[PDB]
């Protein structure tokens, strides 16, 4: 039986946190200036935020209030005091951004499966379930002694394809120094985070009833975040996407403007291979597209069903270029994509998210694809 | 009948501003690792134009190579070949500033290694192609043939595949800095052809590879004369589908550089890779993914899983059944057998830490075939 570990991060996460940061700041300027050019990293460790790179924009108010959205992105996640790790009303906040005025050789893959009501694969979908659920306890007061840094990791075991047991679930939480880990923080994880995810998801296969849960097995995780630590924006890609399940051609999303294809593209291959198995066309899909200098529109598009299609992958190749518009332009025009909507993209997924509506998982070219075979 | 699948994959220069961290990353490792062989590093650079900030947390007894962290970040950017503003970045004058935690002194895991019979070095084509000419555009720089280069490039292979052989290079991208004087046309595109492209596709004398019609583009975007972090940034461990098998094949997630080997993202997936890499020299199969399972608790994987996408020469049961009986992939057992503890780690950070043509890596050498064909 084969085993598959994925694993997701809360926003607290050290990387979280700087992603977060990268596209709280996209969105502040998108929201004055939609066209605005940005490429924006930010860095984090031990007390202090440094963010750097470039942005052509008109938005020169949001420019100048870019420190001030830095703390407030930092005390909305939660650290909010020095006994926590880190404060986003006091840490320090350097600004290193170049400011002015106003195709490619290209391969981007996209995936869905139907193992999940997300189509997202089994393993990264509990994952971030989890770390939602994780952070959701926390900010509603339910398990109001937890603390913003976690992360959570899955491992099933499948037969013939099919998720038949989960096997391990580990939740690692900060949480306040008084928690008893044994009897209040192990207990609560399994009734609230554990148990109402899995009765959410009512999987139709996949055994619960042996699962391993182990919840800080570490111990003690009383200060986190920057601490002792350090992050970056985008070093988190397999967090963001499919939790290793799929191929990845490389390029991190936060911190970038919708013009850079490394984005834009990748989501809208994810939002065509989602419509192809909520057609009904395959179980699983793999979709890759290529694009080439000189040319708007794709070379290429190429599919891998993995035997699970229900009509030939030819027709599934040959009539996504025909339905969907994979030119760079008209795909930010057609999911809506010159609008502050990324900060809430960077923690908890760009994909299968069930708690947001994104653009590239509406299922609005099902229809479409149907009237086409 | 489908038509043919493209795949495109990319290197960048050991001068990219993303790679200019990886190497001092990894830099800062080797001069921890040769003073204090068990250092444990967890180091991140990051630079913008003009500055170079390194992060992170380090436990040692290398205090003198710590207080020397400054001089090696410097020292690093010089061997680049950033050594003036007039290039967009120097490494004697720009901004230095160290922000590490120092002190005195398992895991639910997966990770994945892939081998290929499609290249000598038994990497899939479209990466290793890649990095052959990242590495040639870099050497006719430092070599003196082509001395107008400067350090920041990219390239981009793209080629075509017929029923899984690779029948045709479509286009080729080479993105070179170079300095202020240089005609595109009548000089740097003709040199990048003959030096550079040409000597690489010699060297590979690849058996299938139609390149009769190959589109070659050099600086597609026009002039490139300032370069690295000038109007740019870079972090450490954001290129790692370069540093890996270039889109090819599946990863579990976790950069390399600024890792010591006690961190399994790095030690694991070269161990990976060493799995992968014989299994196909061995005869087992024509290309593999491996997948190796840790479970908290336990040293040793408890699964490795194995996708031969229909090549096997033996069953592939008996191949997952062979491997953790030969490699001992337990990570202190990898740490040791594969020799870890020293500092070998600065050369990895640009080119690839898989398949490299240039220099010996331990990951890389074929010392398991004779083991897995006794096994068999
Ligand atoms: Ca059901
Ligand atoms: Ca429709
Ligand atoms: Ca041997
Ligand atoms: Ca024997």
């Amino acid at each position: 039986g084969r085993l598959f570990t994925s694993e997701s991060v809360t926003e607290g996460h050290p990387d979280k946190i700087c992603d977060a940061i990268s596209d709280s700041v996209l969105d502040a300027l998108l929201a004055q200036d939609p066209r605005s050019r940005v490429a924006v990293e930010t860095l984090v460790t031990t007390g202090q935020v440094h963010v750097v790179g470039e942005v052509t924009t008109t938005a020169k108010e949001a420019f100048a209030d870019i420190t001030n959205t830095v703390r407030e992105r930092i005390l909305d996640i939660g650290y909010d005091s020095s006994d926590k790790g880190f404060d986003g009303a006091s840490c320090g906040v350097n600004i290193g951004i170049g400011a002015q005025s106003p195709g490619d050789q290209g391969l981007m893959f996209g995936y869905a499966i139907n193992d999940t009501p997300e189509r997202m694969p089994l393993p990264i979908a509990l994952a971030h379930r989890l770390s939602r659920r994780l952070t959701e306890v926390r900010k509603n007061g339910v398990l109001p002694y937890l603390r913003p840094d976690g992360k959570t990791q899955v491992t099933i075991e499948f037969e013939d394809d099919v998720p038949v047991r989960l096997d391990t679930v580990v939740i690692s939480t900060q949480h306040a120094a008084d928690i008893d880990l044994e009897n209040t923080l192990t207990p609560d994880i399994r009734e609230k985070v554990l148990n109402t995810v899995l009765n959410d998801l009512a999987h139709d296969t996949l055994d619960t009833s042996s699962t391993r849960l182990l919840v800080n097995p570490t111990g003690k995780f009383v200060v986190g975040g920057p601490m002792g630590d350090a992050g970056l924006t985008g070093r988190k890609i397999i967090v963001d996407t499919y939790g290793g399940w799929a191929r990845h051609g490389g390029g991190a999303f936060s911190g970038k403007d919708p013009s850079k294809v490394d984005r834009s593209a990748a989501y809208a291959m994810r939002w065509v291979a989602k419509n192809i198995v909520a057609a009904g066309l395959a179980e699983r899909v793999e979709v890759q597209v290529a694009y080439a200098i000189g040319k708007a529109a794709p070379v290429g598009l190429f599919i891998e069903t993995f035997g699970t299609a229900t009509v030939d992958p030819v027709k599934i190749e040959k009539i996504v270029p025909e339905v969907f518009d994979l030119r760079p332009g008209a795909i930010i025009r057609d999911l809506d994509l010159l609008r502050p909507i990324y900060a809430q993209t960077a923690a908890y997924g760009h994909f299968g998210r069930t708690d947001v509506e994104l653009p590239w998982e509406q299922l609005n070219k099902v229809d479409d694809l149907k009237r086409a075979i």
